[PDB]
């Protein structure tokens, strides 16, 4: 009826409630001070969180080519539940839903007439700014998920334990992590959780009622963005109560069915030899100067444009990390850390990639060919840049039709997912809370997401995931820390006979 | 009295025979069809190419610093036949030894005026003159060269089958590849080989004529070129008459002290500190944007300069591939495959890289120097790069006679050379053929360099070779994610006590 | 009382004197003689500096990552004699140190208004002043060192040898070093770290004068600067005679103490946000351009900006390569090869790239804010730049002079320092030497810094230290190699059940 972890189940309800007044009845106190703490947060710490997020993928590197790979995650006697192929296909549909679909054609064209660091010719800006996306949706975001999944699964597989926050830091505080110590931790990574998955509405929401405005004309206004968000997240109550099936799995095949075949449509009816060439020729690019853009950090200029793209992107990385980690770790059972981390690194850090390539350099294509007009619609506003990128494609009402579904479809996958993940870290067990409790949770997301949009809309999203973020890449440092010493004892313990 | 296979030799003599009466009776049609089917697949597939040459050095050097590279060739209880210092030495002269005669001078200066990418000064125009010379021929050709005398040597020595590129393909099609569909493998190659070797004898024929007119002041006419190519064609006959004794390695030697000969004579009489300094300059900017340079495929600029340099080596170097990896494979018994490896990607790919920087670098100083009289020369024809070069040197008629007599001695040896190898393929066994079939096969091959000179010159030999090295790149492909199969399997058969 | 290595001593004085003579008895015909001369073994072989030490720092590398960094140092049945953070700590303080506090600062302005390559914007200046100042200090001197220090420790400890260049080249030279063989050998080590030793003093004297001249406005006659070299050295030479014993690690010590303090006051008084943003930024693209700065010859511009710069760090670093060698083998014992050459590459290299940002940075980001005062003062001079810098910093005088101090104490140390490992060199055994030839090798190493002071100023320090680290550059390449041979016989000799 009630099974949850107290104080950690009130301490973030208070906590939410606490946040979600503020924004409601100071209205100037809460527009005034959230950009104010974003900003003085990012430039503060942009240096910590380009390092941690650095720190992390060498570390994954690391876990992959040496001894600590050829540990089976859940055992030597485990073997895989799935085949690599459907094993790649999960991790792909684990990321990215919403922030893909919303990002891949705004970010590459902002990166164009915005430059990060000075360019003369429009060649350059383009291949910067396709490097630059390349970096923010490569190999980091896929490091540190990488990194939250082993962690996870490792401990929840070879310790027979929670696959929450609380178990990951068990082999340097041992039993501590059981009372008011671990209680921070777990505390932490629900309120990083549900405000990366509350990004990720929002963001779903902006962009569902930009291509509404576009393909109709509609004058929208909050009133309908909340009755929206409302009724999507009774769809999925529904669907949770009166369970008509597992509506997760099929419905991330589904997803992940209808986004290859919207990639295939836009590459073969968009440029076809240019994406091709873009991607081998942007990959190897990226692969190449990628200590000069991973570390760079906009010391000298002082533009500030790192505070809203770079940086913004680590923190949402490693806030939402524990959401992806924690459905990594389901679908990686009995597969070693080194074919784990290179799967989670590779496989979909290049299908994001492609993805990139395929809608934002094809983007770039069309401005470099004299065609600027998704610039000036994305310095309009750069949740309509899908829709006007459509506009100049064969079946722009079908594909955009097509493109709201999908985006739509990820809302309630994600809506659906997170739950999950915030019931089980805020109750413990693995699942025998009841329905009630992830509905409850669902609502909380929703209205959460809802408060931030009328509160800024994509200026407070960013601003709390960066706000908590930030002790949450502490967190990160430390656990992947408390992982490389776990996963030694381990190894230890094994090469015993 | 013909050891023969017949649907290999008789499909081989007409497609040739059938290319060259399309030639001789079509001059206007085929000198309009062939640039056209050139530039078509070169600009749909050099994405294609450029990953084809990258997996293929990427697999190189996997292949080296694994557990496969413990491997020796011709199992444990084998020894290699020559020394380490005499086995280097023969390797660079194995491969590419007119093309660097031609293309020393020539492409260096000809990516100074006509620049791959667009930059301001003169030396940043020498600076990536000489990169993307060391990129054409520092690695990957020595990278494709590796991986092919690798399958050749592990499957003609370690597994006994025949030394062809039926064999190459066993592992993961069984006995299927004896009828009719290893025939299409041997017929490619077959094909590939005579095309690439053709190119090399038009190189040589060229150059040649153009050193005897600039030396001279003759003018000679294409019956003097075809009467030259019969003269040649006709010592290396007279030398295979039964012996006499096999004029071959001798030859070898003698063409590798004249080359080194050759070098050291530039490098002392020309710029000493100058080309040292260079060399180490360029071979560390090189090794510091190899990715940056090897993935680039002019996609955002689209000039079409990669159509004619870059994309053309890639399918040159994949076209003859057989014939350099055969007597890489002959000279390399009892060697592991890392010690292989290394041995013919580092060595041989240094002193590529030396030549090409004493040449083409001590030409770029001499054009820095205010002295541009071999962009004029090269602008109007790059036959005549080196004799125009050798012009300011002392001894000039000295050293364009001996660098004349060393394009000729090239000549008898890759046409002594390549016959092997096309007579191997095309009637199977070991070397059981009579002469008269190598006699055949030079003089094929000599008629059909003849007959691409007719065609256009320095526009055909690129138009067969890229056109026939385009399959032979997904052959190398194939033949590549085969090779590690079928020697995993010699590796795990041989690890069993 | 005289115990001595005749042929060494002998030598080595006869040559001191020779050298002193020549200096203070042919003043005009020196003075043009030692500059020519030393741009021209510049000029004729930077090529082979830069070779040197890229081939050093990979061979490092190597060890480090090779079945040879399992060797345990003195046995395996030996221990560390300090804790890691106890080692890591006094690694840093075996020198640099002068140096550091000499360029520090004139360093990074100095490539600022002479830039090694042209640039156009002034943030472009300060990043190549950056990374080619981290080039100069980061990882090349430390790969000389460790690769010294480990030859040294494991010819020292694993082979029960004494700890000089004599026994790093027993491998292939066998007994023939005890005889006018590897005489040659001791007689260059002795002259290379007895004139590294004397170029850190002249450097330590002239920044103490300057910062005197800066702070109370006194007129230094050379007659001064002796008299300052005199009494320091006699303080030096009172401490080993009356003091003693173990004071020079407490003095190191407290020069490691003070030296993070000063640091750190920098760092906190200064820009905090800026230094640590630069920190990150600059090592990313140090590691991000490594290959194409530490390979880079400046051969297609001729500037000699290297003749003063580059080339002179690369000699110094191998000429006084046996005096941080020495103290990095005694503080180096029953640790793996991999551990010693991983801590003393890495985290003296990363505190000593944090120093130069922590400084010179701090003052490019004065210059880029409009400030150009630096500038100018280190174009007068470069002696100042130090002093000059804390001019814009709060308790001016106060940090002068703390800094005078620390450069008077590491004066004291690297003189007292030094002087063990020449009189080892000179005399033989493990410390048996009596002190008077101690203080009598201080003396000399004294009136040469004097003499050379009088000859040049900071031109012929320069002088005498490439002269003398061309042979030594050979010497270091070739034990190199033999270090490789003489320590895989061991790991054989290990092996063997």
């Amino acid at each position: 009826n009630l099974v949850i972890n107290p104080p950690v189940f009130i301490t973030s309800i208070l906590l939410i409630v606490a946040l979600i007044l503020t924004c409601v009845l100071f209205p100037e106190k809460v527009g005034v001070w959230f950009p104010a703490a974003q900003l003085a947060v990012t430039s503060n710490f942009g240096w910590f969180f380009v390092v941690t997020v650095n720190v992390i993928l060498i570390f994954a590197i690391y876990l992959a080519f040496s001894k600590f790979g050829r540990i089976r995650l859940g055992g030597d006697d485990a073997e895989p539940e799935f085949t690599k192929a459907s094993w790649f296909a999960m991790l792909f549909s684990t990321g990215m839903g919403i922030g893909i679909m919303f990002f891949s054609i705004a970010e590459p064209v902002s990166h164009f007439f915005n430059t990060p660091r000075p360019v003369d010719t429009d060649i350059e800006a383009a291949v910067q700014a396709m490097q630059f996306t390349s970096l923010h949706w490569g190999l980091h975001a896929w490091g540190i998920y990488a990194m939250v999944g082993l962690a996870l699964a490792f401990f929840g597989f070879n310790r027979k334990l929670p696959m929450t926050f609380r178990s990951l830091f068990y082999p340097f505080w041992g039993e501590r992590i059981h009372g008011w110590w671990g209680h921070i931790i777990d505390i932490l990574s629900a309120l990083a959780t549900v405000f990366g998955l509350s990004t990720s509405l929002g963001l779903g929401v902006i962009q569902i009622t930009a291509g509404l405005e576009y393909l109709y004309g509609w004058e929208i206004s909050p009133m309908m963005q909340a009755g929206i968000i409302l009724f999507v997240i009774g769809i999925a109550t529904i669907s949770v109560f009166s369970g008509l099936d597992k509506g997760v799995k099929i419905l991330s095949n589904a997803n992940m069915y209808i986004a290859a075949s919207f990639m295939l449509l836009i590459f073969i009816l968009g440029p076809t030899l240019f994406i091709m060439k873009g991607y081998v020729e942007n990959t190897g690019a990226y692969l190449a100067n990628f200590i000069d853009i991973s570390t760079w950090n906009d010391t000298y200029l002082g533009s500030g444009w790192q505070n809203v793209w770079t940086i913004f992107y680590w923190a949402w990385w490693i806030a939402w990390s524990p959401f992806v980690g924690s459905f990594i770790a389901r679908i990686s059972k009995g597969r070693t850390v080194k074919e784990f981390v290179l799967g989670v690194l590779i496989v979909p850090g290049l299908i994001t990639l492609l993805w990139m390539n395929v809608f934002g350099g094809s983007a770039l294509h069309t401005i470099l060919s004299g065609d600027v007009t998704m610039i000036a619609a994305v310095k309009a506003d750069v949740s309509t840049a899908l829709f006007v990128f459509l506009e100049n494609f064969p079946f722009t009402k079908f594909l955009s039709i097509v493109a709201i579904i999908l985006i739509f479809s990820f809302f309630i996958t994600s809506s659906d997912s997170g739950s999950l993940v915030v019931d089980n870290i805020t109750s413990g067990s693995n699942g025998e809370s009841p329905v009630w409790q992830r509905v409850f949770w669902s609502f909380a997301q929703g209205i959460i997401a809802i408060v931030l949009l009328w509160g800024g809309g994509l200026d407070a999203l960013q601003t709390a995931v960066i706000i908590t973020g930030l002790p949450f890449a502490v967190i990160l440092l430390v656990m992947c820390y408390s992982l490389q010493k776990g996963l030694k004892e381990e190894l230890a313990k094994s090469s015993k006979k």
